[PDB]
RNA sequence: UGCUUCACGUAGGCCUUGGAGCCGUACAUGGUUGUAACAAGCCUAAGUUUGAAAGGUAAAAACAAC
């Protein structure tokens, strides 16, 4: 055992080392005013450290200029006459915010990887398989385009070799914790080595002297993300600016040109941090960062020297609410409805442009002014602009709330999971065209909303009884049928409709499997003539099978001058509309790549008809569906993907002849932008070109080319209608509005409106009831300001589309609170009794009714809410019998992190710790939030002080400590503080050390010192402050810290 | 001490998500050729909250060859 002991004292002299140069923990504090202190430079921080324990030293420090000043010698800003008064705390040591860093990050990360086990494990250690999926959907923000398209195309290779390596990176967060948490430790982790000596080893493998992988993956990641930042920071760097924002880009470029994985022979401070806030939250990373970084409030391009550090951290998908869940709909409701939507329907343009120029002239309105009160007075005229507009998907929450679809299937969007498992699972075209769709149709419960919208569209599946056979019948419900559902559902409970005979209750899921039969029933036997129930003859039974000539008509030019005209005229509206935005390189994605591949397909298509190949010549000369895959990938992500193998393969070779108009600008431009305008350049002169060569000798040449088609085949209705039986289409008006009170009334009063519908009826009942539908504002406060262009005959163009939108906003938004009413029916328990006003023209020169103060949700989105905090268990354990406290919450703080946030803190410090209820009688979030995080400021400090008192202990009797690791039959851990040691342990040591004490205990030292380390809030507030002092007194004792 | 940060702790302080041109979960998002526009859009009635009927564009969802 002599090479044995020699690896001990070569350990011991390591260790030695590391504690004498590496584990410092010496704060420091700023310049400025800060460092004026002089003679108490000397004497701060623990002048601090007794006013945050409770004793009373006044801030007598007045320290002044004394007298008028010409020169410039004094040059003191000092316009704020209180100093320091000893309430600020300083700047602590990396090795601190680290130690916290990695114990939170382990916490988190084995949370989540437990979770993703049991989920796993349920659903059916490196987390090998769809572990990974679920591991990798959770790793870095989203970032597993690669494995998305490695489980598409079906290779399922780099999971495994991802699996090593998320188990190797695992360990090594691990390793680099266990180091960073404690003072006697070996200098491993941070320069990565074996220390512990490769043969003498009880599963402690951390580097085995052959996991330098772990540091080729650290410096990939490392460099990537230090070569991405450049390439942004370049493309900043040349834009336009006032001579100011360049110097903070000159100084961002010199902060981030450097950095680096390696400094001297190890690890050092940023990579450290970059590990961290990799392995951390997104609210933990950044909150690291900023107390890392001197920056606060990082504007303008800083935010990058924050983002460089957050761009990877976790993903933290959504959380399941169970107290209060039909508020936070009501919440949601109330959000949506409370911006202005953004219509892209035409000759619309002016009220946008309009809107567009108020706001613009707001905006820099809302500067240039005094306070804050007198702020939100001039800002209280900018109009939001809305970003969802899911109709479909609350009316489809509705009814699944109420349990409506019953002996249904509902499409709900594709998993990578589902694939993967489809995958494994397995007629060999039927699976292939399972495997093309990316929807999948289950028994709808409640505790699923993944509804699929596909052009505002949902699909159903219905189980008629031909014959006795049980033949399943996809629909495609409109999204003004389910509107028709919800508006029956709201005016009469327990839902039913009237026929035309015996006026029986009908039960729309019965009128819907009905009709499905009858369909089916009528397509088996023609029947294309007569009307359908009530509706019509042509609002079923499509153009394939009503309309149609025996024979193929002569394809004339007008039509090819038509197509060529409104796809031209398309391509110049996208391109406006991609153009007027501030940032064009965020608008689209199916939409950007696909100009650009319609383009090459349009041009190959061209160049391979007037050469006259084959039929099977076009289709292997063109994209195959992998290929297409690779395309869209390496097209997507064409800044990322450009320099690798996969592209010049499948680009400049082995597809040249398809890709042909684009590889020549393909090697100057390095973005997609880039190779988005010369394509859709090139798309607008060609059809420029080819519009003009449409001569009678040139027309089977822009035929087939350009798959303009007539009508029908008459011979072609026989084998339609075994395919447009099963999957049609479920039209709007299936159901009838007749029996409704208030409808032959309105019927009689409204005779002379030849152009009516039943939404006009659903908008006079729901605006009986009251309510706001943010078109009565676009109609009679800003419509009158705005002077527009006529017709040849009417006063305004485009009459039939401007109105009719308007209308399809306006019940919509009608729909919409009505489903936020219920809501809260189901939040209090009583009724919405608020009376909302009603609105007037404006008839003025400017506009005087701002949208913050009339539209009547914006204004209940700003006042208050009620929640109840009752304490929840781990996992997916119901709520344990606890006191209920209630808060006053504001409705924009009520997202996903404050649910996180609630259960971490919130509930321990309303129970453990005495809070004051308030001048109102219940407590508020602001102060709840404000005294949690400045009993959470001081942690760091607590960590400081027992870093101190601990390096303090294990520099003397250091043989001593030394000695006690021999040998447990190989190495053991050189790490020897754990606090728990059974031989002579160390909370015992500091127990009987100049620790005075009058209430104490050994295991009271150690919670407090698991608390500190895991960031839990502690369960009594007066004994913590009683350890606290005495750690300060004994630290004042000794002289230990730098203020001595 | 040190390759570091210049800032005196905590909470506050909003149009179009610039700094993420390579993020992301609320979907026309899996290709070529023929058949496919009932559903969803987009244009055509109106100086006002009239989505009917009609006339063009329009391929979401589907069938047969690779
Ligand atoms: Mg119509």
């Amino acid at each position: 055992s002599g090479k044995i002991i020699e690896k001990l004292d070569e350990l011991k002299k390591a260790t030695q080392e590391s504690i004498e140069q590496r584990k410092k923990f010496d704060y420091r504090i700023g310049k400025g005013l800060a460092d004026k202190l002089g003679n108490e430079k000397d004497s701060y921080f623990e002048k601090y450290l007794r006013k945050t324990v409770g004793e009373n030293i006044p801030p007598k420090i007045l320290v002044k200029p004394k007298g008028g000043w010409k020169t410039e010698t004094k040059g003191k800003g000092k316009d704020w006459g209180d100093k320091i008064t000893f309430a600020a705390m300083p700047q602590h040591h990396y090795n601190t915010l680290l130690a916290m860093a990695f114990t939170k990050a382990h916490k988190v990360y084995s949370d989540i990887r437990g979770k993703v086990e049991i989920d796993a494990a349920q659903y059916e250690r490196g987390l090998s398989g769809l572990e990974y999926l679920m591991m990798s959907k959770h790793l870095f923000s989203g970032k597993n385009s690669n494995i998305k398209l490695a489980v598409k195309k079906g290779e399922t290779e780099i999971l495994k070799e991802y699996a090593l390596n998320e188990k190797l990176i695992y360990t090594v967060l691990d390793e680099l914790r266990n180091f960073h948490s404690h003072i006697f430790h070996e200098p491993g982790p941070v320069s990565f080595k074996n220390l512990y000596g490769d043969e003498y080893k009880p599963e402690k493998k951390l580097t085995e002297e052959e996991w330098a992988i772990a540091r080729d993956w650290f410096v990939n990641r490392f460099n990537d993300a230090k070569e991405h930042k450049l390439k942004t920071l370049a493309k900043v760097l040349e834009r336009e600016g006032t001579t100011e924002e360049k110097e903070d880009a000159e100084k961002v470029i010199k902060t981030i040109s450097g950095y680096s994985f390696e400094y001297n022979n190890c690890i050092s401070r940023e990579a450290l941090l970059f590990i961290a806030c990799m392995f951390l939250r997104k609210s933990d990373a950044a909150y690291f960062t900023k107390k890392w970084t001197g920056m606060k409030k990082a504007e303008g391009v800083f935010k990058s020297t924050q983002s460089f550090f957050t761009d990877n951290a976790l993903k933290e998908s959504k959380s399941i609410l169970t107290l209060n869940a039909d508020l936070y709909k009501y919440r949601q409701i109330l959000g949506v409805l409370s911006t202005m939507p953004a219509m892209k329907t035409d000759s619309l343009k002016p009220f946008y442009d309009f809107i567009k120029i108020n706001n613009d002239s707001y905006s820099e309105k809302a500067e240039k002014a005094r306070s804050k009160e007198e702020k939100e007075k001039i800002q209280a005229f900018i109009i939001p602009q809305r970003k969802s507009s899911n109709y479909t998907y609350w009316f489809m929450k509705y009814l699944n709330d109420n349990k409506l679809l019953d002996g249904f299937r509902i499409a709900y969007y594709k998993t990578p999971e589902d694939r993967f498992m489809y995958l494994i699972h397995n007629s060999l075209t039927e699976i292939y065209k399972e495997t093309q769709r990316n929807f999948v149709f289950k028994v709808p419960t409640i505790e699923n909303d993944n509804f699929c919208v596909k052009k505002l569209n949902v699909f159903f599946q219905t189980d008629i009884e031909f014959n006795g056979q049980k033949i399943s019948v996809q629909l495609s419900v409109s999204p003004d049928f389910l509107m028709k559902w919800v508006f029956v559902l709201l005016i009469t409970g327990e839902d039913s409709i009237k026929n035309a005979i015996t006026e029986k209750k009908e039960k729309i899921k019965d009128i819907l499997k009905k009709y499905a039969e009858e369909y089916y029933n009528r397509c088996i036997t023609s029947n294309f003539n007569e009307p359908l129930m009530g509706l019509e003859a042509s609002k079923v039974f499509p153009s394939s099978l009503t309309s149609t000539v025996e024979i193929d008509e002569k394809i004339d030019k007008d039509k090819i001058l038509m197509r060529i005209s409104e796809k031209y005229n398309e391509l110049t509206k996208f391109d406006e509309e991609n153009k007027s935005r501030k940032a064009p390189w965020r608008f689209a994605s199916k939409r950007k790549i696909d100009i650009i591949l319609d383009y090459v397909h349009l041009v190959y298509s061209d160049r391979a008809f007037d050469e006259k190949k084959s039929v099977d010549a076009m289709r292997h000369e063109a994209l195959n569906d992998m290929e297409y895959m690779d395309t869209f990938e390496y097209l997507r992500y064409y800044g990322r993907y450009r320099e690798t193998e996969e592209f010049k393969k499948i680009f400049f070779e082995d597809k040249k002849l398809y890709f042909s108009p684009i590889l020549k600008a393909m090697k100057q431009l390095d973005s997609l932008e880039g190779v988005f305008n010369f394509a859709i350049t090139g798309f607008l002169n060609y059809l420029k070109g080819i519009q003009s060569k449409v001569t009678d000798e040139n027309t089977n040449k822009y035929g087939k080319v350009f798959k303009v088609t007539g009508k029908s085949l008459t011979s072609k209705i026989g084998h339609h209608s075994e395919m447009f039986s099963v999957n049609h289409c479920v039209p709007q008006e299936l159901i009838k509005l007749n029996d409704i009170k208030g409808y032959m009334k309105w019927k009689h009063e409204t005779k002379d409106k030849l152009w009516i519908s039943d939404f006009a009826f659903i908008r006079n009942v729901l605006e009986s009831r009251g309510g706001f539908s943010n078109t009565d504002y676009l109609m009679k406060e800003v419509m009158p300001l705005i002077t527009f262009e006529k017709n040849e005959k009417g006063s305004i163009k485009g009459n039939t589309q401007m109105f009719v939108a308007l209308s399809r906003n306006k019940t919509n938004e009608l729909m919409l609170w009505e489903i936020g009413k219920y809501y809260w029916k189901e939040a209090t328990g009583s009724e919405f009794s608020r009376l909302f006003k009603g609105l007037e023209k404006n008839t003025g020169n400017k506009i005087t009714k701002a949208y913050r103060f009339t539209n009547p949700y914006y204004t209940i989105y700003q006042e208050d809410l009620d929640i109840k905090i009752q304490r929840k268990d781990k996992k997916g354990k119901v709520i344990v019998n606890s006191p209920v406290y209630t808060i006053k919450i504001k409705p924009k703080k009520f997202d996903d992190e404050y649910q996180y946030y609630e259960q971490e803190h919130i509930v321990d410090y309303i129970e453990n710790y005495e809070p004051k209820k308030g001048i109102d009688g219940h407590w508020h979030f602001e102060e709840l939030n404000k005294k949690i995080k400045d009993e959470l400021a001081r942690y760091l400090d607590d960590i400081y002080l027992l870093m101190t008192v601990e390096k303090h202990i294990v520099q003397k009797d250091f043989d001593k400590y030394a000695s006690l690791l021999k040998e447990k039959d190989s190495k053991l851990p050189p790490y020897y503080i754990g606090f728990k040691r059974n031989d002579i342990a160390l909370n015992k040591v500091i127990f009987d050390a100049l620790k005075h004490k009058g209430s104490f205990s050994a295991d009271d030292l150690n919670i407090y010192r698991i608390n500190v380390l895991h960031q839990i809030l502690q369960p009594k507030r007066e004994k913590y402050i009683i350890i606290r002092k005495s750690l300060i007194e004994y630290c004042a004792e000794n002289k230990l810290l730098k203020t001595m």
